[PDB]
C-alpha cells in the first residue's frame, strides 16, 4: 500500500561461468501487488511447483536468451528456456493488472507476454525508454544498481534469432532486506 512497502530482489549473473555481477531490482508492490509478488516468489522460489508445469517455480538456473542491442534483455523462460515456456504462481498465466507504471526512463523491469492477460514467468528490463509499450506490458520495478551489468549482457554476441552466443545464466537469486 505504501512507497515503503516496495520490496528489493537480487540476480547473480554468470556470463560462459564468468560473474558479470549482481541486479537488484525494486518492486513496486503497492502499485502491482500480484505482478511484483509473482516475481519475487520466482526469485526465492518459495511457492513450490507450476501448477500446469509441474516444474519448480523459480528463476535460479534459468538463462537470458534474448537480448536486442540499444533495447533490451528478455528472460524467466525456467521450463523450455527459448521464450515459448515459464510459468506464474498462480498456475498458467495470469491477467494482465492496471497499466499504472510506464516505460518512460531506461532500466524498468516489464512482463514479457503474448498477447493480452498471458503474464507468466518471462520479464525484460529495458535500456531506454519505451512508452509504445505502455498498456501493453505490465511494468513493475526498476533496477537499482547493477544497470551496468544489463547493458554488459544486453551487447553480447548474438545469432539470428536474437539468442546469445554465450551462456547467461541466473547463478544466484533471491530477496534483499
Amino acid at each position: 500500500m505504501s512507497k515503503k512497502d516496495r520490496r528489493r530482489v537480487f540476480l547473480d549473473v554468470t556470463i560462459d561461468g564468468n560473474l558479470a555481477g549482481r541486479i537488484v531490482m525494486e518492486l513496486y508492490n503497492d502499485i502491482a501487488p500480484r505482478t511484483c509478488n509473482n516475481f519475487l516468489m520466482l526469485c526465492t522460489g518459495m511457492a513450490g511447483t507450476g501448477k500446469i508445469s509441474g516444474k519448480p517455480l523459480h528463476y535460479k538456473g534459468s538463462t537470458f536468451h534474448r537480448v536486442i542491442k540499444n533495447f533490451m534483455i528478455q528472460g524467466g523462460d525456467f521450463t523450455k528456456g527459448d521464450g515459448t515456456g515459464g510459468e506464474s504462481i498462480y498456475g498458467g498465466m495470469f491477467d494482465d493488472e492496471e497499466f499504472v507504471m510506464k516505460h518512460d526512463e531506461p532500466f524498468v523491469v516489464s512482463m514479457a507476454n503474448k498477447g493480452p492477460n498471458t503474464n507468466g514467468s518471462q520479464f525484460f528490463i529495458t535500456t531506454t525508454p519505451a512508452p509504445h509499450l505502455n498498456n501493453i506490458h505490465v511494468v513493475f520495478g526498476k533496477v537499482v544498481s547493477g544497470q551496468e551489468v544489463v547493458t554488459k549482457i544486453e551487447y553480447l554476441k548474438t545469432n539470428s534469432k536474437n539468442r546469445p552466443l554465450a551462456d547467461v545464466v541466473i547463478l544466484n537469486c533471491g530477496e534483499l532486506v
